[PDB]
């Protein structure tokens, strides 16, 4: 990751040199065997240069690593795919496509993998601008480095500008102030600047939806807000299945049982459920190798279901019942139907 | 309830006269049938006088309604039963029996039914002083009617003097003050008064354990504090079985499944699950009678598990994750072992 073509040439070079210095003696030269251990060594000692150069790429999430969220899926489809995959209909009914959407909800509940998912379904380039980058632009006073981000999105159209943790600055000056940060204002400028053409969609997501600039939520700007709640039983069974994908997991485990026992568990909590179960399988496998090599020389093939019990004893529901209470207060603040239901005639 | 012998005579009198005014015509006189409907009418129309006179009585909880709480059960046995059922050993080792203990923890987690249970093993008269009584004594400035309560405990010995909601007053003057309430001080006086004999045990319980008078927690006074946590899986399956006792519940309902689904649920919420399941059975059975009588004339024998789904959809985990957090912060405020573990020699 972060490897340009010259970096890949350096990778192959150092791997071939590890094969050379592993053979280490002319016919033996032609029988050199560049094995995957050499590539892993070279990859562990490759110094890449292409990091900090943000990558545009159609990501691989395929909409079922993030299960559930059916109405959220429908809103994201009708906001991203329909403008770009059926654009004749929009110019027929005169609707300008919405310039962007604003996720909000509990931290680490599948908000980043929910814009990667829609970028994959739309087959659009995905540009994640994490909170540290906005913070860096707020501290170096380099509020003109976000013009470059939007220009990169414009060239990489169709795009998904996932402004991850849009409220990083508002947390960074939580308190003489009041609104309108240095670079959030620039995001507003070059967000109102581009037309509804070019199919660039900003999906800036906020953990805290109230501290943000209220000028963001104006129409034309990130007007649609989408609550991203905690995983439902389908959503968190898909989260457990995705986190345990590529992991050798036993057949006797019931991931639906886990997903049924975990109610208030955020998506990140369900990762640390599986990354403490993988960690316990690591401990048991390595300990088994140690007690084998010291005695019988002189296996834990899979994460057994008692590892999903020892790991699940350390199950920390990270998002409280009062954080999500405030997010639902914001949600009902955003719901003002109030009697225009059964508007008949 | 609240019926003295004269009130019971009035109850039988009005029930017999309801039988008389139901017959409503000399041999028919001797054939009067005082049926349970007459007694239920008499109860619905009986004015009792013995209310507000607090009843001393060995309660009926038998430690199986309050399941789990095994270490708390051991502490309560060691604090109540051992002073009274094995008093020779205490005078042998010179230990004075503790005058009082103080429960604390989340509201409605089985604290009242946890002093009734130990009063039931002790076969001691149980005297519950609810929070409104302490508040009433704090507002009328009649702080000398708690001498009467302790005197009634002295005559009704052995006792479990459950000063329920001991921090009612501290909540009622949240804030010029600081400690040492009007009648909390009198409870301290009459608690320091009686000797460790007479076997009167004060088990006053607080929802909020920090706002209480810190002079209460001095040794000699309610020095032992016992954390009453949210129900464990055994505890809440016993709670669900106890709340559903005397109610016709199905066989195919899985109460251990309910107790396994519900983690943060306090005991009161587990009652309201059953009192919304019984209420839904009421609705369905009454609607059955209604559309039978209006059509078939011109049954829901048990609470089916589809009522324990629709009722349990309205499941409110009433105690937050930040309330029990503060109770645990107070709990290891109360644990300062700190390196004197493994004190060997």
């Amino acid at each position: 990751h972060g490897h340009v073509g010259a970096d890949l040439a350096a990778l192959c070079s150092e791997a071939a040199l590890q094969a050379i210095r592993k053979k280490m003696d002319a016919e033996v030269m032609n029988s050199l065997a560049v094995t995957m251990d050499d590539f892993r060594w070279a990859l562990s000692q490759s110094n890449p240069s292409a990091l900090r150069e943000t990558v545009v790429e159609v990501p691989q999430v395929t909409w079922e690593d993030i299960g559930g969220l059916e109405d959220v899926k429908r809103e994201l489809q009708e906001l991203v795919q329909y403008p770009v995959e059926h654009p004749d209909k929009f110019l027929k009914f005169g609707m300008t496509p919405s310039k962007g959407v604003l996720f909000y909800g509990p931290p680490g509940c599948g908000k980043t993998l929910l814009a990667k998912a829609i970028a994959n379904e739309c087959q659009a380039n995905f540009i994640s601008i994490k909170g540290p980058e906005l913070l860096t632009m707020w501290f170096g006073e380099s509020e003109a480095n976000v013009r470059e981000i939007f220009d990169k999105a414009r060239q990489a159209a169709p795009c998904v500008l996932f402004f991850d943790e849009l409220d990083s600055i508002a947390k960074a000056r939580g308190g003489g102030g009041g609104a309108a940060d240095r670079v959030i204002n620039q995001i507003l400028t070059e967000m109102d600047g581009m037309s509804t053409k070019k199919n660039v969609f900003i999906i800036g997501a906020t953990n805290r939806p109230d501290i943000i600039d209220p000028a963001i939520l104006r129409p034309g700007r990130l007007d649609q807000l989408i609550y991203i709640p905690l995983p439902d039983e389908k959503s968190r069974v898909a989260i457990l299945k995705a986190n345990l994908r590529k992991s050798p997991v036993a057949k006797d485990v019931d991931l639906e049982f886990l997903a049924k026992m975990t109610n208030g568990f955020s998506g990140a909590d369900l990762t640390e459920i599986c990354q403490r179960a993988c960690k316990l399988a690591i401990r048991e496998s390595i300990e088994s190798e140690i007690r084998r090599e010291r005695e019988r020389q002189t296996p834990v093939p899979e994460i057994r279901r008692d590892h999903f019990e020892e790991a699940m004893r350390f199950a920390r529901r990270s998002v409280s019942d009062n954080d999500i209470r405030k997010y639902e207060m914001f949600a009902q603040t955003l719901q003002q139907s109030r009697g225009f239901g059964s508007f008949r005639f």
